[PDB]
């Protein structure tokens, strides 16, 4: 099955999912000198108020924090977006060291790490009809840089030695995930993919400027889950990351002159 180990990472994909070779993939670099400003860009709208978290999970990639996402509670509208999408879940990828992790790029620089909320469009009914559109999803991506603490992302770190390997879950109730926004909603924008298998081509992107600090200890203890079941070799989750692809015939939009 595919990972990011030494046989079945990112340039193995395209074997069981071809279109990783395919038009619109993510990640992608962010070339700030050639992303345009596009004065028709709204602004992000970010309504988490009511945001139900449920559970925490490592599915054997990352840890996903899980939302109720049975009804409008926390949606993502505005931006480039036409119409209402809802939370359903935010993880993060990561690297071994400081200087590697985020799956977008800017101007060639990789970050610490890279969160990703993740968002369904409602007129669609439910998450998997979503993935089959290419309006389906909306992903906000968040970069992360090691500074100071994020103290909203505290909770999330001190559950993580209940979840150490594949498979395992916590409930994870009462998380307000505006904690792990940056000060600024100023974004790129561009039509993508999911960057881990099916690599399906449904995502809006949309890829906040600003990144968030976190601290050397927070990043060290997402390094400390493991890809691993309970009980198998040990292989630290790390380098979960996939590289930045081709961007084709794109063009990425910047909401900010
Ligand atoms: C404290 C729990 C995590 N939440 C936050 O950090 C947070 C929430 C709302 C706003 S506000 N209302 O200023 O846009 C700012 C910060
Ligand atoms: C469809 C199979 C389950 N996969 C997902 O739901 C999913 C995959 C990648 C991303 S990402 N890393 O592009 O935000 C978000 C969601
Ligand atoms: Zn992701």
């Amino acid at each position: 099955h595919w990972g990011y180990g030494g046989h079945n990472g990112p340039e193995h994909w395209h074997k069981d999912f071809p279109i990783a070779k395919g038009e619109r993939q993510s990640p992608v670099d962010i070339d700030t000198h050639t992303a345009k400003y596009d004065p028709s860009l709204k602004p992000l709208s970010v309504s988490y108020d009511q945001a139900t978290s449920l559970r925490i999970l490592n599915n054997g990639h990352a840890f996903n924090v899980e939302f109720d996402d049975s009804q409008d509670k926390a949606v993502l509208k505005g931006g480039p977006l036409d119409g209402t999408y809802r939370l359903i879940q935010f993880h993060f990828h990561w690297g071994s060291l400081d200087g590697q992790g985020s799956e977008h790029t800017v101007d060639k620089k990789k970050y610490a790490a890279e969160l990703h909320l993740v968002h369904w469009n409602t007129k669609y009914g439910d998450f998997g009809k979503a993935v089959q559109q290419p309006d389906g999803l909306a992903v906000l991506g968040i970069f992360l840089k090691v500074g100071s603490a994020k103290p909203g992302l505290q909770k999330v770190v001190d559950v993580l030695d209940s979840i150490k390997t594949k498979g395992k879950s916590a409930d994870f109730t009462n998380f307000d995930p505006r904690g792990l926004l940056p000060e600024s909603l100023d974004y790129w924008t561009y039509p993508g993919s999911l960057t881990t298998p099916p690599l399906l081509e449904c995502v809006t992107w949309i890829v906040l400027k600003e990144p968030i600090s976190v601290s050397s200890e927070q990043v060290l203890k997402f390094r400390k889950l493991n890809f691993n079941g309970e009980g198998e070799p040990e292989e630290l989750m790390v380098d979960n990351w996939r590289p930045a692809q081709p961007l084709k015939n794109r063009q990425i939009k910047a909401s900010f002159k």
